[PDB]
């Protein structure tokens, strides 16, 4: 009895890929969802410039201004932010108008969903977490952009709450780093951070993500550093690191319904682990063992961020390790042992019901455990 689990993971049917992977149907919906929000945030900024051209064909009144501003998709905000955007409007000093008149919103062509490892959602409640950046290309600054932190977040929130408002079943949420629309009958949410970049390229730093509440209006945070780090990975240890990725995060799902370990902490281990360690890419249920192995290792040390400009760990080290951290130590320790255990179980049917107590009851198809060559 040693079981064979390589075609139980990497089935696209009835493997856990198969059950792990959207459809083309459920991701051209998402793109769909995106594609909705990209546009009207768009829209919203032209409605707010077209305010301020005529501001600076004539300087209007405050009163003119707001009457303006309250047939934009802008009265799906509050009477006071309302006010503060027309107030904000009617003090833009010439040099900051024209700066706002030449801003026009972008989004990230190269975004991928979860870099290409987003999972069909598991325990009910759990959703989908897609994020699409809003890039406002303006000149560089060193504290405050012309173009104030306040307009533009206010501009970006009229654009998720107006979108709210004419669609049921959505509901807004305002968060540290991003607006989030929360769609609960697609099981999904889209979180829309704020980034500032230089007008002209210059992308190294400089990429400032503007923070909701607190002291620091910006912080220097560039997702393409993660995003290359992870594209670059792949590329370097093979095809199948996505798929391990996929299961490990699937795994998490599956042992925790509120909680767990982050995907990126997850993506971070399981990429140090394969680095280092000789594993057969050609089985996938003996690569498995191998990160399930040394996991805890990874994990008790704690998870460095592979940007190196972040200090904050992704996962804390153990002696700063709470009950929830404890908890999490605890699962990655009983992983290798529920693989083993599977691999010599004395039925497919057992062994598949013991795999599934890691990556939870979804593969139904025994067939896939094959008897070991
Ligand atoms: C890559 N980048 C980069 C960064 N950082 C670093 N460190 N290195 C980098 O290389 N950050 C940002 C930078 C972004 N590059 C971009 C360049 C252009 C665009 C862009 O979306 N342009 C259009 C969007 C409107 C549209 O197409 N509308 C469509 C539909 C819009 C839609 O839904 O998609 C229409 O006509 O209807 C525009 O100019 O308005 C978006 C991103
Ligand atoms: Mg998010």
């Amino acid at each position: 009895m040693t079981w064979n689990f390589h075609q139980y993971y990497t089935n696209r049917n009835d493997g856990l890929m198969g059950k792990l992977v959207l459809t083309d149907e459920e991701k051209n919906n998402l793109k769909a969802l995106r594609k909705i929000i990209r546009l009207r945030t768009r829209d919203v900024f032209e409605e707010a410039k077209g305010i301020a051209k005529a501001v600076k064909k004539s300087a209007l009144t405050f009163e003119i201004i707001q009457e303006k501003v309250s047939t934009t998709q802008i009265k799906h905000l509050s009477d006071s932010e309302q006010r503060e955007v027309a107030k904000l409007i009617y003090e833009m000093d010439d040099d900051a108008r024209d700066e706002f008149l030449g801003l026009t919103p972008r989004f990230w062509t190269q975004g991928s969903f979860q870099y290409d490892t987003l999972n069909r959602p598991f325990q009910p409640g759990q959703e989908m977490d897609i994020d699409d950046g809003t890039y406002m290309p303006m000149p560089i600054f060193e504290s405050e952009p012309k173009i104030g932190h306040s307009l533009l977040i206010l501009l970006v929130d009229a654009s998720l709450k107006s979108l709210v408002a004419e669609n049921h079943g959505w509901k807004f949420e305002a968060k540290q780093t991003c607006g989030r629309i929360k769609i609960e009958a697609e099981k999904t949410h889209i979180d829309v951070p704020m980034y500032a970049i230089p007008k002209d390229e210059l992308d190294s730093e400089n990429v400032n993500l503007a923070l909701r509440e607190g002291d620091r209006k910006w912080i220097n945070s560039d997702p393409k550093i993660v995003e290359d780090w992870f594209n670059d990975s792949c590329i370097r240890i093979g095809k199948h690191l996505r798929k391990v990725c996929r299961f490990m995060k699937a795994w998490r799902d599956a042992q925790w319904d509120v909680g767990g370990p982050s995907s990126i902490s997850l993506m971070a281990a399981t990429v140090n682990i394969l680095d280092s360690v000789a594993h057969d890419a050609s089985d996938l249920g003996e690569t498995m063992k191998i990160i399930a192995k040394h996991l805890p290792s990874e994990f008790a040390r704690g998870v460095e961020s592979p940007d190196s400009t972040d200090e904050k760990p992704l996962f804390p080290p153990s002696y700063k390790h709470g009950p929830r951290e404890m908890d999490i130590m605890s699962k990655l320790e009983r992983l290798p042992e529920i693989l083993s255990s599977a691999e010599s179980a004395d039925s497919k049917s057992e062994a598949l019901k013991k795999i599934n107590m890691a990556f939870g009851n979804r593969v139904t198809n025994s067939e896939l455990i094959v008897l070991a060559k």
